[PDB]
């Protein structure tokens, strides 16, 4: 079984579809409207926004396409890709970030890139013209650190975080390590937050949605993942 | 050779990912905000909204999952699926539509379901509780006519259409029959509209994004389609 072939359409959409680009504009347009509203309401502490990087601000889809062509899934040559520091900015992202900066609002890029990839991440953020591309504002994941809540909470000590941007539910608080059924119910329960506080972007290529299917154990064979993937489809009879 | 296998991850995300559900909530949450805003400012003609049905209001992903499991591509069992009239509503859609009706706004379901599928479509819409599920409000595709602009224009003769909802760029005005290059540039050109007048939903399973890759000629071989799909991915060096 060529597992990587199973991602082809998802990758192709993400890389070529105008619809995908439109969804990125819709997210950043909505985020800017809500930033303005949050600034007009006012804050107790200095305002901040928090964004994920991969598939939120930086487009890593060329690595996923490399996996389709080679048949070798992530993280094969992921560090090689990160070190190249040539990911393009996703649609609307840079204009929104520059607008946020112009308003005096602090930005924190909270990303599960590893702390030892900081320098390459700064390089990529500089290449695309992302504001505040510094160690102070780029909060990467420690070895053995689970999730992003520690970094979210550190930011909240000194800022009021008015918006979160991400492609993965775990880019928002309260979606860590849940089963498919439980994370899906949590979405329903927090339905009012989406497009309000939590700004979501489309990523059918990879993420916690896939990891949840494997009980977050990625040490599964290609055949085992293939079976789980097939078993979790809901087919019409 | 097995083109349906390449849809698996796209279908699995659409069916299982809480992120997909969040994007639908974000879309409809934004729709309600923009509807209220438009009504508050007033209109010339009676207000309307236009929605697409498939992958906008109604979830047909069980048919797509079936294609993957059986390995049998479109049109296998599509009309049978339509006639079963058992698609679930997409997240946030029905509450939004009930709200819209209650504000005195007319809803028009402009959908490329065939005119002989009108009875089944009414049945499915009644089942999920969509309002205004009648021939006067469900505007299906005439086999002589391509695209939806004629139906959009007709509605616009008596109403001021304040919002459009879809998963396909051709559910909005200005995206008919364009190359990938041209349709993607048109998104850029119309970037301000998304989340404002055009409310977009994520569908990595199928659409004009795929048709455009084939220069809208689906009578290509699977070999040709497979080469086209592979050739349009962008990998890194
Ligand atoms: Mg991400
Ligand atoms: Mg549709």
């Amino acid at each position: 079984v060529k597992l990587t072939d199973q991602q082809l359409m998802a990758d192709l959409w993400y890389q070529t579809a105008g619809e995908m680009k439109a969804l990125y504009y819709q997210g950043y347009n909505t985020g800017q409207l809500k930033l303005d509203a949050a600034l007009a309401k006012g804050t107790e502490k200095k305002p901040a926004i928090v964004l994920d990087l991969d598939e939120t601000v930086l487009d890593n889809s060329p690595h996923q396409a490399m996996s389709v062509k080679t048949g070798k899934g992530y993280p094969y040559k992921w560090d090689d890709w990160i070190n190249k520091a040539e990911a393009e900015a996703l649609p609307g992202s840079i204009d929104f970030l520059k607008y946020t900066e112009s308003k005096g609002v602090d930005i924190y890029y909270i990303s599960n890139r590893k702390t030892n990839q900081l320098d390459a991440t700064i390089k990529n953020l500089e290449r695309v013209g992302a504001p505040q591309a510094t160690k102070e504002h780029i909060l990467l994941q420690d070895p053995k650190e689970k999730g992003k809540e520690k970094r979210r909470e550190l930011v909240s000590q000194t800022h009021d975080i008015v918006l979160f941007f991400g492609d993965n539910l775990s880019d928002f608080t309260g979606f860590d390590g849940k089963s498919v059924k439980d994370r899906n119910q949590a979405v329903t329960d927090s339905k009012a937050q989406f497009g309000e506080k939590f700004i979501i972007f489309p990523n059918p290529m990879y993420g916690d949605w896939e990891g949840a299917l494997y009980d977050y154990n990625f040490k599964k064979s290609d055949a085992e993942k293939d079976k789980i993937r097939h078993d979790n489809l809901k087919s019409f009879d």
